[PDB]
């Protein structure tokens, strides 16, 4: 239907890479922490890395993909860090975390023009960029911010090892040497817990996964460590609102 | 008869003192360094290590405008612009990797003419963007490192540079270090400079800066640069750049 192939909304996405998101084929509203904040076609967004959020996404076109997404690994995030602090010195609101930017001509040929083959291009380019927006200090601290590595980081670190095993919160204590107590407080001290953590790079991998349309959805399903195909599904349907088949319909087409 | 072509000028003894990257706008140009020839035709960015004595030829174009567009890195800007180098590219003698030249297109004109000398944190972001889209570039950011680091020369100047006015000597060189004369004779050596040079090389720098000022009578310049008589400063300046200094400034200003 299509009305389906242009309006979706999706729950619970986390956001594990610092990314930038160029709204090239869609409107988008995003909602997390209560506040919504809409960017419309043509513009740049910058994702604060461990932001969760939901997503309500209108396309322009509809045989089209409805975006463009520059998410830097870790290694790149930390250099560009550290690159940004040297050109600009060392020195939260939803508004911090999720900035929306319009994007002029020669940043949208730089914008197309990105390699993410070549790293040093890549952060180059994204220094480029960065500098050329007006009010870049908000962006720049949004990509320090997002640098440092909380505990919730490493009980990531700890998990993503193998995210098929069956984790528990005991497991985490002895990995770490401390209570479940001691874990379970100080996730709580950043507002997370650790199913919640689990289900995100469960459900994070099961997105990725889905849309490189090379796995069939119990091979997903045993990747990412969920027992039955029929439990992935209601599970990724619970999570992100949608079920497999329509979140991949939506953005490898019909 | 001897019919001065003010097109051209041969400058000789010129001592980059500052990290340059000159763009050819209205003129060619023939550099002459250690026995080498590098010529930079038009419409070239020229990247000058600094610390390399070059006479040059240049041919201009139009006679009402200057020879060409200069960037001079102060000692921040290329400290800064080397760190977020090695951070972007990674840690690591011959004429041809002193002086490099490259064909300016479109896009890198475009940045080379918003370069604004007020923002340094803009600057170095578009020296890295314009760098990053040059090929070969190892030569280029190996002269950027090499050009950072301070020699022995550098802690010379530098004490030089305070009061250059100063009836300066060897053996006041050689207290100010806790050294003999014969080390620091031989340490300048041991860097192709001895002392007399690199206080004549800090002097006629200043005073042709200075004079394309236009802002100061022949014989204010020549005190402040630590010259006795105008009429010596003449003689010195026009043997050691091998034109007058009325010449020199009509080619640069007017």
């Amino acid at each position: 239907y299509t009305e389906e192939k242009e309006t979706i909304k999706i729950n619970n996405i986390m956001i594990h890479k610092y990314t930038v998101l160029y709204t090239s084929n869609c409107i988008m509203d995003i909602y997390s922490e209560e506040e919504k904040i809409t960017c419309f076609s043509n513009r740049l967004v910058f994702l604060e890395r461990g932001v969760n959020i939901s997503v309500r996404m209108q396309k322009q076109i509809l045989s089209e993909k409805p975006y463009v997404a520059f998410a830097l690994n870790g290694d790149m995030l930390r250099h560009l860090k550290d690159a940004l602090m040297i050109i600009y010195g060392m020195s939260r609101s939803m508004s911090r975390k999720i900035m929306t930017t319009e994007v002029n001509k020669t940043l949208l040929d730089e914008l197309k023009n990105i390699n993410s083959h070549d790293n040093s291009a890549f952060i180059s380019s994204l220094i480029y960029l960065i500098s050329k927006l007006e009010n870049n200090e908000k962006i720049i601290e949004s990509i320090y911010i997002s640098s440092v590595s909380f505990f919730s980081d490493k009980v990531r670190n700890l998990i993503e090892k193998d995210l098929s095993r069956k984790w528990t919160l005991g497991i985490i204590a002895d990995a770490f040497n401390a209570s479940e107590i001691t874990i379970r407080k100080r996730l709580e001290s950043e507002n997370t817990n650790f199913n919640q953590i689990l289900m995100q790079l469960r459900m994070s991998k099961a997105a990725l996964l889905l849309l490189e349309n090379s796995y069939q959805i119990s091979q997903i399903s045993n990747m990412i460590g969920i027992s039955s195909a029929s439990y992935f599904i209601r599970i990724f349907n619970k999570h992100y609102g949608v079920t497999p088949k329509q979140f991949f319909t939506y953005f490898k087409g019909g």
